[PDB]
């Protein structure tokens, strides 16, 4: 109970009724009270993280005489109308069932199975689990990075991908109301279950939380977005040491979802604060990095081969207007992704709000052959052909800044007509509209197909002399800046054709 070391058992229950849950910084419902210290140990007060008395269908997974290992799956428990819930062998156990509950209903402290070890100890296994929120739950492989966490957001997926396992970062208050793209990513990405650590702390970030998030929707089931999460609460009603491990309880509740095989994304929030009080500084960065460490796609522990995968999106938000000093320089030294959400953007109302200048994904290549394979083949070159303009568009924009717009070549405006219609009918995208709050992967590539297109022959028309005024004002621009509104892809798809014979339309009116 007591013991030396880094705490004597700082640990999480994991089994049923971890969905839907409001928690604290170490797994206690619904607001309890104080703990202090770490570094070494810590105290603790009254609440049972999951009921005893609540009773789950069991449906066994396994037979007497089946051999196990940790990881392996032993039964299912439906847990809401979303998520069946995986039963597992606690890791370091292994050994020959020689029991097993048959189908009915159980408590959680009832013993559903018994596992015979190789040198003869019975092991008592019962639907849930208790580990160490400081030691990362074990695993047979880290996967590199390879398979994009689909996220129906434009920029992101095509510009700054996140990977399944990867780890990202926003600037913070999640609560802001300048920006809907952090609630984009909870309920759309596609991981069966979120893990969200909103550490909104005072007013209206706080009771926005309590009775809005029990009527949100998962837009894929129609059902409550709960029925998929878990919340973990950071109020400043709370002590300064549950605050500091609720990531790492989250992290623990994130990676026992992995082990079942699920696609996970754990989202942290953070505030404007005064953290302050082993050689320093460093250390704490060290520390984070650690944490930063435990995302990852791996191969689970089990029999089975069997794959799931934790996403890491965390907030930031510097104690200032400046992005420099306590956690952004450090997170973003181990984050792999950076969407800078942009106060000057926002106020142009450019939505979502995305610097396509100051963000970048380390994973492009890494997810590539998932686009190429699977979607397109020319993904990765549009993308980087997008960017290339989107890049000369900036710098046009800085010389026009000093010299003006007069001496603009036709070349040169092109680029600007074309860049233009990119950020307006592609980046930009409406997170409050029935079909574009949402962009599949198919329709994602079928959107920069026609706009490139239409790039390539505004650039032959240029060369053939056809006025650019008169490219300006083809019918299909129009249609061009809709498309993002346009659920059927094959219409979509048939602009590009519709551009062409336009612009042929052009090219016989100039003899060109
Ligand atoms: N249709 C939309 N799609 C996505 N985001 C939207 C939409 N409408 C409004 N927003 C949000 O406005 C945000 C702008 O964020 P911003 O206020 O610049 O962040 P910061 O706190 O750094 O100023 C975008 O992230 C975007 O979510």
């Amino acid at each position: 109970e007591p013991v030396v070391g880094t705490g004597a058992s700082l640990s999480v229950e994991l089994g049923p009724r971890l969905l839907t849950s409001i928690y604290d910084g170490i797994q206690r419902p619904l607001e309890v009270i104080r703990e202090k210290t770490g570094d070494f140990i810590a105290r603790g007060v009254t609440a049972p993280a999951l009921p005893r008395d609540k009773k789950w269908h069991f449906i066994p997974k396994a037979k007497v005489g089946d051999k196990v290992v940790g990881g392996d799956i032993i039964g299912e428990v439906p847990e809401t109308s979303i998520i069946v819930h995986k039963i597992m062998v606690p890791p370091g156990i292994e050994g020959e069932i020689v029991e097993i509950a048959e189908e009915g209903d159980y408590t959680i402290e009832e013993v559903i199975a018994k596992v015979k070890t190789p040198s003869g100890e019975i092991k008592e296994l019962k639907m849930y689990q208790r580990w160490p929120v400081r030691v990362k739950r074990p695993y047979k492989e880290k996967l590199p990075p390879e398979v994009p966490l689909i996220t129906g957001q434009r920029v992101i997926d095509t510009f700054f991908p996140q990977a399944k396992g990867g780890t990202a970062a926003i600037p913070g208050p999640f609560g802001s109301g300048k920006t809907v793209t952090q609630h984009q990513l909870a309920k759309w990405s596609d991981a069966q279950v979120v893990i969200y650590i909103g550490c909104g702390e005072r007013g209206n970030e706080m009771t926005d939380v309590l009775e809005e998030f029990p009527k949100l929707k998962d837009p894929k089931t129609g059902k409550p977005l709960m029925e998929r999460t878990v919340l973990i609460a950071n109020t400043s009603n709370m002590p300064v040491a549950a605050r500091e491990a609720s990531i790492y309880t989250g992290i623990t509740i994130a990676e026992y979802f992995r082990d079942m095989g699920y696609d996970v994304a754990l989202m942290a929030d953070s505030t404007s604060r005064w953290a302050e009080a082993e050689g320093y500084p460093a250390y704490l960065a060290s520390k984070l990095a650690e944490f930063y460490e435990r995302a990852g796609r791996v191969v689970t522990l089990g029999s089975d081969y069997r794959v799931g995968s934790v996403s890491v999106i965390g907030a930031v938000s510097p104690p200032g207007g400046d992005f420099s000093e306590p956690v952004v320089q450090n997170t973003l030294r181990v984050v792999k992704v950076f969407w800078a959400l942009d106060a000057d953007l926002a106020r142009r109302r450019h939505f979502p709000a995305i610097n396509w200048l100051t963000s970048y994904s380390l994973y492009v290549d890494a997810v590539k052959d998932w686009w190429h394979k699977n979607i397109d083949p020319e993904w990765k070159a549009m993308r980087d052909k997008a960017m290339a303009l989107l890049q000369k568009e900036s710098e046009l924009q800085e010389i026009v800044r000093i010299v003006g717009p007069d001496a603009l070549p036709e070349r040169e405006r092109a680029i600007l007509l074309v860049a233009r219609m990119l950020r307006e009918d592609y980046l930009q995208q409406d997170a409050f509209d029935e079909v574009d709050t949402y962009c599949p992967p198919e329709k994602q590539v079928t959107m920069m197909r026609v706009l490139l297109n239409f790039y390539d022959k505004t650039m032959e028309a240029i060369n053939r002399g056809v006025p650019l005024e008169e490219i300006a004002k083809l019918p299909v621009r129009e249609e061009i800046g809709r498309m993002k509104f346009e659920r059927d892809v094959s219409k979509i798809r048939s602009l590009i054709d519709k551009t062409n014979e336009q612009f042929e339309e052009l090219f016989k009116k100039y003899g060109a």
